[PDB]
């Protein structure tokens, strides 16, 4: 193997320079299945990688696991392998009242509430998306007619206290994050997720292009935990546009 | 008049919802000269304001002065008067070897080396431009014709030590900024300016739209102090910001 | 079905109080197999979970994935289900010339080079392991007679720049971490790993007991590539299982 | 010109080593009018400069514009031109109930609510005024006849949120500055202005002497809002004092 | 004299490698009295030293005074003279209701609410006790049948605001420490003291072994006042720290 | 008796409003011996107190001990008993080549290299001396013909690493303080001491007046062997602080 964690060689990518990167390893197959000639490559830890084709050119689907650390491994080793463009597709909790579950959110930049981003650039540096990648994602969403919101995302290193969840074992939230939800909301932040900050920072500061899109699974102005179903075709809207966006970026 | 610093009433804007915000008060007139019905409004401190017309729509040109603090004043007070879209036209110093004098740089987001941005959002918040504003700016660059680069800019509260300039009185730079320029360069940061961090942070965190464009007047990998410049380079970037404004009405 | 990520219930745990938390989903089965009545419970994302028994007492084995974010989810949801004791068993890179590959490292407290720990307590709070858990781990290592070092661990949010690696895509390390490995060496830090700061902080801040043990797979000073990590892993797997036995 | 922004040459200074540095470019002439043989030198951007004579010695008056960034350029470039001593005359908002409109305030040191000071010294460094300059201003105030208070100032990078003003477009103040005015009030801080922290730090950390005086145009604990008396007697009062102070620093 | 403050030489230690380090200089003798051949060494400022023998080996007892800055001088200059193990014995105020007077507290690690800590290691570094030292203290505590609590201690640079006391001159607490006791209580912190964060951090980062035991004098949450005497518990913690020293020689 | 640590009552102060605050307990009597009706008050820990008289007004002399934590206790409890003005007299190490052994340094404000100051005010707040106290001290120093320097001083929570001394057990200094002395020198910082940051911050932020004067006992740039020099230098500063106190009653 050419890399330590993913168990891949450069030949496995077959010249691919773009990668679609979900959090869940179990979604890699699902996304590769929407493209031509899907071929499984490897599965190690939380890193499941598939190869596929789009307009005759090769593309990589590869999971990152939850959080910046595992993402930082995935992106780095993938980049050592020849990928220059990364498109994250994820699930998200919306913090604005008008955003409906199922909607697609395109991230221009992220509130760095993580730790891995600091390992690539100091906090002054913006966790900003690539312009071509964001453009491709916005245009893809329009040519599909999906309810799309585009703006700032709060990217947290936890699922619970960092996203101000109170339905927990302790039931408390550290000072830093007490009332932080209503603050991001007043600041026009759309949503919470867990990988965009580190992904966006590490790419923007290393000459790599990155885009970020997610489907809403819960609205946090209403509840902390969703009940709604997951595996049908509802959040496939975000998946369809990330594949369509990948087309334009080849 | 309705606001503390700008000497303007809400009636002065005539329904205007977009402002173009140059740093230099003397360039306000030049920008207005490229639009229909340019009328001088007010001149107070570093805040020179003109009103104009684009395609039957009112537009404001108002200077901000150098730096986030006076920038934060102009924007706030222009927002109180009804402005919701801000386009900054400035001058800049390229950090990358491949970016030449005359080039047009559009800012997607900026490195926050300012203090005023902290007065609207904590440091983890991105100093990010509005997507529609950036789009129009990039699209306007194609229209006018310009060698254009798009990306991250370092927005400094100082012209000298924050941009690691050594042509100074002291000849020294504080620890935080020792070797900082070639660190920004390695991170792909394209230029140094002085207002974008404040403008972008304050707008994006307050539901206002903002965009940033600038003409390069010096390349730092070869010189510190800039050295014909504005005569054509300013007019160039100005034509772009005006064209971008058309697309945002 | 109760907890959102793990897909587990109170009942699946069978009144278990202790959980062993490796980073690798593949190591979960291996650890549970060393105990009595091993039974798979669930597998979602990077969280694969098993139940087993030590001396008639139910014990959970649940992976965390790589990093503090995924660790934090696992520990939290396990706590909702009744787990009060957490034992991490991991792999690590030694940064002291006298700690070679195959050695066992017990962490007293961690250098907090993560982000998730700050979501539970401010940086001034120590990322410290529970005393009973640490005691159990040291004693179990002596019981099998392993080469054991006890001390502080640098817990990084990245495998590469945070642990000061230059053999990368860009080859650069941000100012904060430039020369940092020499600093940790000078300060007597034993090793780099990627989950302890989050685990130890969130547990010490919430009334949970936690201990950290790791087998050395690489030494950051030496010029040597892995030889049987497999020998080291199953070795440390015995220590953590034997430690859990004392904590029930 | 010898400098990039200011449009001034060393000859323009005529051997001057003292600068009076108001915020407002329109005040430059007013200040120079209290001295002998005032002549306009230059006007560029926010930087309007005048030369005048005080007790036979050459003295520069030069505007800084609002904020630390503008101040940092002016002071740097004046220093390049030969200036060693800087006197700030400004307007301010008093925050203590006992300090009235029309009072004169001399700053010994400032709370650094700016970003430009960090470009000259870390936060732990004091934004402290030079002893001689401060002495000259205390004596001048007493020589002119004024109600004078001496102490700590809050130097903010914003007029609004950093000074906890709420009647704004957004109506909100960022966490950092929520209840901040009440805290500074409890800490004995007497006023808000916008350039002392930058000026005091960059001078004290570079062997330059700096002084800070301001006239109270508003009190944040009172409902009464003056006048024309803002730019009126109060402004004129402080201007007389700064000129009188300059006489003792030649 | 070999060192700047303590007024001691290498010879004065007689090959001692362990030091017991109380806060109060008045307590140094009492501790040394429990051991063989107690002899005063020196007394300068807040640092009063005594030498004793324990099971044949030489042992130093030396005061640090109040706070990290003085502690860092004692520990530094003692280390220069050949001291490798440091054991802190003090008195403390419990912040947890279940902790009563007469209870002993062993500190595994400390909350770094001090300043001197940062002069040895960045805030990221844990203010952690040495394992052998901690084990020894818990064993020695158990061997005298003491009610022992093991865990995290909050180490403050101040007695008043950093421990969130309002019964003061100003009656105010700075933002940082406003509501901070409730937070530490929720996080399971046992008590406040003023010297551990410095001792633990500087030792754990320089290859020196450190540990801390403390007797509870008062409780910040309990109504009941200490009896005919406060400090019965005083002599126990001293006996504990002396007994722990034995296992570490 | 009215306080927890100092062992004083308001009655002991006899309506005193100014205190002189050295670090060393032994200097307390010496400062008092230059005034009228000097009398011992109390001695607990590193807090030795004396009351004297000057022009019919009671004056307190009280030791703080080494460091901010110790100082914060003394200053707080003195303030509870009625002291409003605090004058610190100390020994110091100059870092400027132009500052010589035996020179007299008056502190306008201090670099906050401490932790205790943060317990009273956030880092943005200046550790500044009161103007009247600074004036009195400068005015007092010229009256007896001292060679005087008036400026900023670095106030460190450690004697060693924070003042960037390398002749230590470990021989190392944290990144934060590597090359820090050279940077303070370039910034115009006069000297190193260990109490002013805490004293000045807590006084300036609580409506208390404070100042500091010190005498130079070592220069960190050259090898001037410390000769009686400490004796004569201390005597001159002690005279200065008492003469300054006279002007503040
Ligand atoms: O609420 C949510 C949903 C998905 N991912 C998150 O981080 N938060
Ligand atoms: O170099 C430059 C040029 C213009 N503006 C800046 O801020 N820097
Ligand atoms: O070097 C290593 C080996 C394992 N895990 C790490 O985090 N680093
Ligand atoms: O409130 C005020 C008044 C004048 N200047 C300021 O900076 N603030
Ligand atoms: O160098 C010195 C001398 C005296 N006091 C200090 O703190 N440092």
């Amino acid at each position: 193997s050419d890399v330590f964690h993913l168990g891949l060689t450069k030949n496995d990518l077959q010249g691919a320079q773009l990668a679609i990167v979900p959090g869940d390893p179990e979604r890699v197959e699902k996304i590769a299945a929407l493209m031509d000639k899907p071929v499984k490559l490897a599965s190690h830890r939380e890193f499941t990688s598939w190869r596929a084709e789009l307009d005759g050119k090769a593309v990589i689907v590869c999971s990152t696991g939850i959080g910046g650390p595992s993402t930082s491994i995935a992106v780095e080793e993938l980049a050592q392998l020849g990928i220059r463009t990364f498109l994250r597709i994820g699930t998200t909790g919306a913090i604005q009242p008008h955003i409906n579950v199922g909607d697609v959110l395109v991230t221009t930049a992220s509130v760095r509430l993580d730790g891995a981003s600091l390992h690539f650039a100091p906090m002054e540096f913006p966790a900003v998306a690539d312009f071509a990648c964001t453009t491709a994602l916005v245009e893809a969403a329009k040519s599909i007619g999906a309810t799309t919101h585009v703006g700032v995302t709060a990217s947290s290193d936890t699922f619970y206290p960092g996203q101000e969840r109170y339905d927990t074992y302790s039931g408390r939230v550290v000072r830093r994050f007490k009332g932080s939800m209503e603050e991001w909301q007043a600041m026009g932040v759309m949503n919470y997720e867990m990988e965009s900050a580190t992904l966006l920072t590490m790419c923007a500061s290393q000459g790599l292009r990155a885009g970020m899109v997610a489907g809403v699974i819960v609205n946090r102005t209403q509840q902390e935990i969703p009940n709604a179903e997951t595996m049908k075709q509802t959040e496939s809207h975000a998946v369809k546009i990330v594949v369509e966006a990948a087309r334009r970026l080849l």
